[PDB]
RNA sequence: UGUAAUA
């Protein structure tokens, strides 16, 4: 019926809107005698609609496939006309796949400086933004332009993060907390500090969040960070670490924290300044556990963090002055550990903590 | 004995 018309002679916005029609124009693209002529004949026709098509159930197929075919400056004039409107196509169930494959297949600077200007805040508010980040449909528009532009096109993503309070909008949500780490894993270092500063600021809305608890943890494995973070986090953790140490999810927090100290120091035998306060943030952690040791020992979270603190094997070759105070005063507390042992045996890790103590003589 | 991620 339709493959008998000639290609100048069919409706290809009333194709691009239908399943069929729409999948004939595929299979036509696909076409290598006839793929160019059907592109550019498709192309001039739908352009005044091409916002339409890529919200489209059927049109976004189309568009997707044609950016495999689109020359630089038909993908350029696609890209001038839709890019104020890369909210509204970004938390589009139809929109978001359009989006991404243009992204995905960007021919020039130009094309991506056209869609970053879209993003910025003369065509999308920060509180936009920080929806996409969270959203669906658009934390994978975000995700793509985290992949696929260098990062000296990231400024309406951070801008958006360090507003305000927005980290924690951000951290304590299951999509924006995804975004974020993979933010991270290509930011720039400037770009970290900018958002570590942030963390910090609102560490107590994340620490122990079910999300927030994983960024903290994240932040703990950029080596970059060392000589600052490891300071910031104690200083604003330290007189509360028991309680952390005891809530669900903050709990693996003080464990990574615990056994990044332990790695720094070992590893010693990474800068030097660092390793100075480590060496002094870990004894001090020591007095913390051993004077709430009965709290520890007995709580359902806590007992993992004392437990952590007290593995040899985290800290074998630590058995100057430091190496000294240290074996005192860990095996001073694993000496405590043992009078309160018969106080909890109806629990089911005391195994694993009498297993700690005896390979803790083994080695010494 | 304890946590996440389109026909």
């Amino acid at each position: 019926e339709i493959s008998a018309l000639p290609l100048r002679d069919l409706d290809y916005i009333k194709l691009a809107t239908d399943q069929f029609g729409c999948r004939f124009l595929q299979k036509k693209l696909e076409t290598p005698s006839e793929s160019n002529m059907v592109r550019d004949l498709m192309y001039e026709q739908i352009k005044p609609f091409f916002l339409d098509l890529i919200l489209d159930p059927f049109g976004n197929y189309l568009v997707q496939k044609l950016c495999d075919y689109l020359t630089a400056e038909q993908k350029t004039l696609l890209i001038q006309t839709i890019y104020p409107n890369v909210f509204q196509i970004s938390i589009n169930q139809y929109g978001t796949r359009s989006l991404q494959k243009i992204i995905d297949t960007v021919d020039n600077e130009v094309q991506i400086d056209l869609i970053i200007k879209g993003f910025s805040q003369e065509f999308t508010s920060i509180e936009q933004v920080v929806t996409l980040i969270n959203d669906l449909n658009g934390n994978h528009v975000i995700q793509k332009c985290i992949f696929k532009f260098s990062p000296s096109k990231f400024g309406f993503i951070i801008d958006a993060i360090v507003e305000q309070n927005n980290i924690i909008t951000i951290s304590t949500h299951k999509h924006g907390c995804c975004v974020l780490q993979k933010l991270l894993s290509v930011c720039t270092l400037q770009q970290i500090f900018k958002i570590s500063v942030k963390i910090v600021q609102f560490l107590p809305g994340l620490i122990n969040d079910q999300f927030g608890n994983y960024i903290i943890q994240f932040l703990l494995d950029i080596k970059e960070l060392d000589f600052y973070l490891l300071a910031e986090l104690f200083n604003r953790l330290s007189n509360e670490l028991c309680q952390l140490s005891c809530l669900k999810f903050s709990s693996n927090v003080v464990e990574k924290f615990i056994k990044k100290l332990f790695r720094i120091i070992t590893g010693f035998i990474a800068s030097d300044d660092v390793i100075n306060a480590s060496m002094n943030i870990l004894l001090t952690t020591i007095d913390i556990f051993t004077v709430n040791l009965n709290v520890l020992i007995r709580d359902n979270f806590g007992n993992y963090a004392l437990q952590t603190l007290l593995d040899v094997k985290n800290y074998s070759p630590l058995l100057g002055n430091f190496c000294n105070d240290f074996s005192l005063k860990i095996g001073n507390l694993i000496v405590l550990t043992k009078e309160l042992l018969p106080s909890i045996k109806t629990t089911s890790y005391a195994k694993k903590i009498k297993l700690k103590v005896k390979a803790y003589a083994e080695a010494t």
